[PDB]
């Protein structure tokens, strides 16, 4: 129950002696005074701290200055993969963020702390500068056309999230009013963001998206890493951090080899898009039919000459390609896939992922060696990071 925290779990927790420890650093010289268990482990939840670390300044990492995040990660992953592996680090680690949800109730604009409290907030810094104006402009909204708010309480209210995007590189900003069922007033006299929207979550789900109702202004903005624009919609996925994103589509594009590219698991076509436009000729597949929409309009409007097409990994042909890239949901590949690339064997493979436990279970099962990989700090602030690796 007392000592100095020596290290970081996976999740970012300090680790004393065996005990857990959140927001600590390791060097803090800490006092245990309660001990909670968290699936079969004692996790301090309330703690002294007599002596703070010097590498101390969802972001559970934001309390460590920014270079010991990069450290706790480099270490993270020579643990789970068996080498050292170099951490990009993200360009930027205030304003990088180019989505976050608000929540909207009647004790604050924020997030849920202690899950029944609210966090209130005028501005998030990771988004940056653009949210504390549409907070202010937000409060003038409810308050002057009197609009009704979430009551985490009873979970009645008509507002629940103002969902804010960004593009980083356009200065386009785009808000989602959501809502339950009901007539949003007017709120072009309130906002001057090139896109509103207002979606209805008719669902019983708490969830940050819903249908879209009405928009006012660009129907989307646009987002731009090098010279490739992607659209941006309320409800399609976009890396979050722009500037990391740039980092990752260019790290994709140099490793690939040949010129006949799958983009699997392409989501919107950030790398198929980008590939597309340096000159590749690529084929995309995903088994979301509305984000398979979006890359297609990305092609349009880029005028790239690429193929997206909706299927399931379970089925998806790798035969003909000179490279196949992979960017797979949290499941990993799906084992069929990893038959087929092992029969097939495309010169190179190229996997992206945020889970490295699950790239190093896959990486296993192909008949494949890692030629070269590389983590980008997609996600400064938490534990979490984005690899890139090339198998052949
Ligand atoms: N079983 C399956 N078969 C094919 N696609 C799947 C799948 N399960 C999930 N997906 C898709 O897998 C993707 C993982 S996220 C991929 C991100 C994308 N490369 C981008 O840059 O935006 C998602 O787009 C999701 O819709």
């Amino acid at each position: 129950m007392r000592g100095v925290i020596r290290k970081l779990n996976d999740d970012g927790f300090g680790v004393l002696k065996g005990i857990l420890v959140p927001f600590s650093a390791p060097g803090d010289e800490i006092i245990v005074e309660r001990v909670e268990r968290v699936k079969k482990r004692r996790v301090a939840s309330q703690w002294k701290l007599v002596r703070s670390s010097p590498l101390r300044v969802g972001c559970t990492l934001q309390h460590l200055n920014y270079d010991y995040q990069l450290e706790f990660k480099r270490k993270k992953l020579k643990r789970i993969l068996g080498f050292e592996v170099e951490v990009v680090p993200s360009p930027k680690i205030f304003g990088h963020r180019n989505r976050i949800d608000l929540a909207i109730t009647k004790d604050g604009i924020g997030f849920r702390e202690k899950w029944w409290k609210i966090v209130d907030i005028d501005e998030c810094p990771v988004f940056g500068k653009t949210s504390r104006e549409a907070i202010e402009r937000l409060k003038e909204f409810i308050e002057e056309e009197k609009i009704s708010v979430w009551n985490i309480k009873k979970d009645e209210g008509f507002l629940r999230y103002m969902v804010l995007r960004e593009g980083k590189f356009t200065e386009e900003v785009m808000v989602n009013f959501v809502t339950k069922e009901g007539n949003l007033p007017d709120p072009t006299n309130y906002f001057d963001f090139d896109s509103i929207y207002w979606s209805v979550n008719r669902s019983k789900s708490d969830v940050s998206y819903g249908d879209i109702e009405r928009f006012w202004g660009k129907e989307f903005i646009r987002e731009r890493l090098d010279d490739v624009d992607y659209l941006i919609h309320p409800n399609s996925f976009f890396q979050t951090n722009s500037y990391q994103a740039v980092n990752l589509v260019r790290k994709v594009s140099e490793l690939v080899e040949g010129e006949k590219i799958l983009d699997m698991y392409s989501g919107v076509g950030t790398f198929g898009i980008y590939l597309a436009k340096r000159g590749f000729n690529v084929k995309g597949f995903d088994s979301n039919e509305f984000a398979i929409e979006m890359a297609r309009r990305n092609v349009e409007i880029n005028n790239v000459d690429a193929e997206f097409e909706v299927a399931s990994d379970r089925e998806v042909s790798v035969k003909g390609f000179d490279t196949v890239i992979v960017d797979p949901p949290r499941a990993g590949l799906h084992p069929r896939l990893v038959k087929r690339l092992n029969r097939e064997k495309p010169g190179v493979i190229v996997y992206v992922s945020c889970n490295p436990e699950t790239f190093a279970r896959d990486v296993k099962m192909l008949d494949y060696r890692i030629d070269e990989i590389v983590a980008l700090d997609m996600f400064p602030h938490t534990p979490h990071v984005e690899l890139v690796a090339k198998l052949v």
